[PDB]
């Protein structure tokens, strides 16, 4: 589906209605498989980090670890296309532009790669940024193929501002989801019992951005 298509009749009016919004099939299963392949690369050759300390003992051979995660630019050996996949997310966003809410997006983090390792860790309920710097959509790509959250878990859990129910996210093969950073969506990861990759890239709104500089603000003289 070009881009553009998927942007105006789907993905700005679904954002603007519900700040939420799922796409199924998005980069069609050769390529879902190949950015599959890259990931599981990345992780079998031990460039992904240790994992989140969940837990902390005495004894630090009982030490439990979490999610674990590598930073991408998308430029790397071996993951040309994850970066096609980022280059797509910028293309949506691109004709996005100017219609997701009030927003201008004018930039994005790198590529944030997670795997939550299958050992019964999720992710506590958050906000992505609650204190105002500079993201405005939260934009993540799933490649777990045939994901069965009844028996493996893993399900992200919304819980979408003034409303009393969820939103229940199973994070499915070549599935990618746009959400809003700010508090208007808390979020959390159901604990995950089988192996459960994802890719998050954020995007910065231009206003929000210029002024969180003011926060962490240096010439000589
Ligand atoms: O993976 C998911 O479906 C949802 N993930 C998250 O909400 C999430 N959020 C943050 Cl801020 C971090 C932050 C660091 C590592 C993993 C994260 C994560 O999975
Ligand atoms: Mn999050």
């Amino acid at each position: 589906l070009p881009a553009l298509k998927l942007a105006l009749e789907y993905i700005v009016p679904c954002m603007n209605k519900h700040g939420i919004c799922v796409v199924d099939d998005f980069l069609g299963k050769e390529t879902g498989q190949q950015i599959g392949d890259e990931v599981r690369a990345l992780h079998d050759t031990g460039k992904f980090t240790d994992g989140q300390l969940v837990s902390q003992k005495s004894d630090s051979s009982k030490d439990i670890r979490g999610d674990k995660i590598t930073w991408i630019e998308g430029k790397e050996p071996g993951c040309e296309t994850i970066g096609l996949l980022m280059s797509s997310m910028d293309d949506l966003i691109r004709h996005c532009n100017g219609k997701l809410g009030s927003y201008k997006i004018n930039g994005r983090t790198k590529a944030m790669v997670a795997c939550y390792p299958g050992n019964g860790t999720g992710y506590v309920r958050h906000v992505e940024n609650p204190n105002g710097d500079g993201r405005c959509v939260t934009c993540i790509y799933y490649l777990n193929k045939d994901w069965d959250a009844k028996v493996s878990g893993g399900i992200l859990r919304i819980f979408p501002e003034g409303k009393a129910q969820f939103a229940d996210i199973e994070p499915k093969f070549d599935r990618l989801l746009f959400f809003w950073s700010d508090r208007r969506n808390p979020h959390e990861v159901q604990p995950a019992y089988a192996t459960r990759y994802a890719i998050t890239v954020w995007y910065f709104d231009a206003d929000e951005r210029a002024r969180a500089k003011v926060k962490y603000l240096g010439e000589k003289g």
